[PDB]
């Protein structure tokens, strides 16, 4: 299809970046529709590594225009820092990035807040990346946030910033008894780039409508994961953006009816960073294996990720919220070595009742235990294999099982961090 | 199609209620996916009038189950008040309504806040319905709000309410220097219905997936209007929910790929309640005519609505954000009498530049003037006409023009408040 969405079916860090990058070989635009610089993606090409956050994953391809749609909480300071490292590597970021004037802005008071808020929680810490995503979203919904389009008029901008920072400074010093953020520092910083940012402004809603009428290929790049969805994730341990396929329409401006293929990324094994319900979590040696072996460390915070067995019951959730068309099984290779592996197939509720549907709010996952289905592993290596044949029977079986239990076909298998260590069994675009 | 969405293409009050009600004759479920009790709909049957707010518009039909999906900010006090008036009229509300445990709750501190916040703005008042929608949404996104599922555990509930109300009470008394909301009053009220509410809890995401696999007819009822969209409307004069087709996926749990027909409601003339950019606004006698004649008064606040000419340029916006399949022209009758009528076809920017695309943020509509296209009116009456033939040439011409200028067919024409004063030129469901 012309419009392909790529998102996480779990808690993020499944491997969107790699997949989107490899896939935009035939794409005209790549659109980021939610989150902010809390996302940490990792593309690896000829062993050269690039870790993006705010910038869409197609930025290294010169035949694609990267757009950050109105659903992204944009941080100028963060953007620039990113823009420069990329431009230093011979990547003309400003030649290829466009963005929406409707993007809220993440300024220092937000980060100030985010940390203060988090600290207040203590034992209840959500375990946020601490980028001010939450507050940026609050001001947004609470109709007081400043947007990219507010840089077009600086005097006006000064007035507005003035009444928002003070409101914020108040609760910061008075309630949190933390340090106030300086209005003049923020004003000076923001004003030093205002022009850089406004030069890249475009009307993304309309751009996408044209791209569409013209039949152009468009790819939407999701951040975080399904179970991090503000509405549908393990509340309150979720990000503040709709990570699910639905963010595509609210965050880009495209009507839902023009979404062709929803490619859910699948990591063959599960990770989670931050506080939150994680049924299949491994606290033992295998947990360590998966982690050591999968180099599981926050691409943004560098913090270790909790790891465990593949939770099919939860994945089945992702399939329905997202209306997935297909899957992309990432990190099948990390499984090489295990004597046997297991995947969760049902949940044993704390009242002895066996259920195959996930609970909604965090609190309801409390006594939930997973009922596994154990399978024989495989010693044969699969790293870098780019063709089904090279995959041992154990591997293809696990794979079909996943499909069986979910009812969604695996369309791409990732077997290495490098862009080419892959097998495209079906290309989203010509489908 | 099996899944039909019905929403406002303008600023709300176009006539969703009437249309949804008439349309659920063949529908199994009706789902409200956004907003709260700020919406004021008006169904009229055999002259009997019902004005709903929180309760979906299919409630009077006994063959349809009404569901308020997770995207709705639900007020218990408000729900009950509504539930009772309906049940008193011989409508078994609890026999037919289900809702999501994931609905945030609108309690008194929210209303307290909403008014305080609004007052602080003074001249900048958004002109909100004053129901606490905004704050309810803030707590939501800011991961501190209480949800329907939090009534399942009252001791726990007491703890949480405690830490949220105090945070709120603080800014209420200290910052706004307004009155604090009593924790015990709120706790007692909420606890007196907790059971009533929890008995109606269902897992809407899954319900819709079943309904879908089963081919059942589902209708999604939108509140407010497109241009009130938090992301895409005239920020900051917007509601805090995504009013656009996209709310359907984030607010119900249905994957965007399962949306079949998006029916945009169209009011043949334009109204707006609240502060906000309104290019075609009439401040003269015709303005008064449209208003008097269209009984244009806030169905929720009883406040008069600003009225004007049909803004096609803005409607064209609705078409693309929403990926509309068809239109439903409401209130064609109010036009009867006018010597001639006009519709806006382009915008004259304050720099002399003629443009056919709408500006995003409120501030950018500031010096925008509309370029009309005047048409001959019609004295012949159209009230209650239920067949094209009864429509004078002036009427059918205006109609085709609207289609011409938009590229979307008018599928239903409304010509009276009563459920039967209508013409279904194409039924969304068998399309
Ligand atoms: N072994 C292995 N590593 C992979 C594979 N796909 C991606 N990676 C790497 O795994 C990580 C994927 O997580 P992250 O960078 O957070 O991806 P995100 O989902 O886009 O954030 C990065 O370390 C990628 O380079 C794969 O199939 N095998
Ligand atoms: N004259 C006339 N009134 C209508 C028509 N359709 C709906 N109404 C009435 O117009 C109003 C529609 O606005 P509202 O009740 O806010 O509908 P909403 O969009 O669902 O909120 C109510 O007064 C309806 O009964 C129509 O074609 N003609
Ligand atoms: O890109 C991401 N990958 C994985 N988890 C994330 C990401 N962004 C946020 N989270 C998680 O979501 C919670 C809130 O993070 P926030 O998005 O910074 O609010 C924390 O548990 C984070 O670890
Ligand atoms: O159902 C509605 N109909 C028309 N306008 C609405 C409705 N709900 C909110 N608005 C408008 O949106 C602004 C904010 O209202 P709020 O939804 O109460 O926040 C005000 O201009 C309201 O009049
Ligand atoms: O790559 C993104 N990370 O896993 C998020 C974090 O570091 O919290
Ligand atoms: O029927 C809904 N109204 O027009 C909203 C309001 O009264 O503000
Ligand atoms: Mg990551
Ligand atoms: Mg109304």
């Amino acid at each position: 299809g012309n419009n392909v969405v790529v998102l996480g079916t779990q808690w993020g860090d499944e491997g969107k970046g790699k997949i989107v990058d490899l896939l935009t070989e035939r794409a005209k635009y790549v659109v980021r529709y939610q989150g902010g610089h809390n996302a940490g993606h990792t593309l690896v090409i000829n062993g050269e590594k690039t870790v993006l956050h705010l910038i869409p994953s197609g930025i290294l391809r010169e035949n694609v225009t990267s757009i950050i749609g109105n659903g992204v909480v944009l941080s100028p300071a963060a953007l620039m820092k990113e823009m420069k490292e990329l431009e230093d590597r011979g990547i003309p970021v400003r030649e290829r990035l466009l963005l929406s004037e409707a993007c809220p802005l993440i300024l220092d008071y937000h980060v100030a807040l985010d940390n203060a808020r988090e600290k207040a929680r203590g034992a209840k810490a959500i375990g946020t990346t601490g980028r001010g995503i939450g507050p940026a979203y609050e001001d947004k919904v609470a109709r007081r946030g400043l947007r990219v389009g507010d840089l077009f008029d600086k005097e006006t901008f000064a007035e507005k910033l003035k009444e928002v920072m003070e409101y914020h400074n108040f609760q910061l010093v008075n309630y949190y008894k933390a340090e106030a953020v300086d209005y003049q520092k923020v004003l000076d910083d923001t004003m030093a780039v205002a022009d850089i940012l406004t030069s890249m402004v475009v009307d993304v809603s309309d751009l996408l409508d044209q791209a569409r009428q013209r039949g152009d290929f468009v790819m939407f790049e999701g951040a975080q994961g399904t179970l991090l969805d503000i509405d549908h994730g393990t509340y309150p341990y979720v990000t503040s953006s709709n990570t699910t396929a639905g963010g595509v329409a609210t965050g880009s401006g495209l009507g839902p009816r023009y979404v062709d293929y929803v490619l859910g990324i699948l990591k063959a094994y599960s990770t989670r960073v931050g506080a939150g319900p994680f049924p299949t979590e491994l606290f033992d040696e295998t947990g360590e294996f998966l982690c050591k072996q999968g180099n599981e460390f926050g691409a943004t915070t560098g913090r270790r990720r909790r790891t465990g067995w593949l939770d099919t019951v939860a994945v089945r959730r992702a399939v329905q919220l997202n209306s997935l068309s297909g899957f992309c099984l990432t990190k099948l290779d990390v499984l090489d070595g295990l004597k046997e592996v297991k995947l969760c197939v049902a949940y044993r509720m704390p009242d002895g009742r066996e259920v195959t549907t996930t609970p909604l709010a965090a609190d309801d996952w409390k006594g939930v235990e997973p009922i596994y289905e154990t399978m024989p592993g495989w010693s044969e290596s699969t790293f870098g294999v780019k063709d089904r044949s090279g995959l041992p029977q154990a591997a293809l079986n696990y794979i079909k099982r996943i499909e069986e239990l979910t009812g969604v076909p695996i369309d791409i298998i990732s077997t290495g961090p490098d862009r080419t260590e892959t097998m495209i069994l079906r290309d989203p675009f010509d489908a």
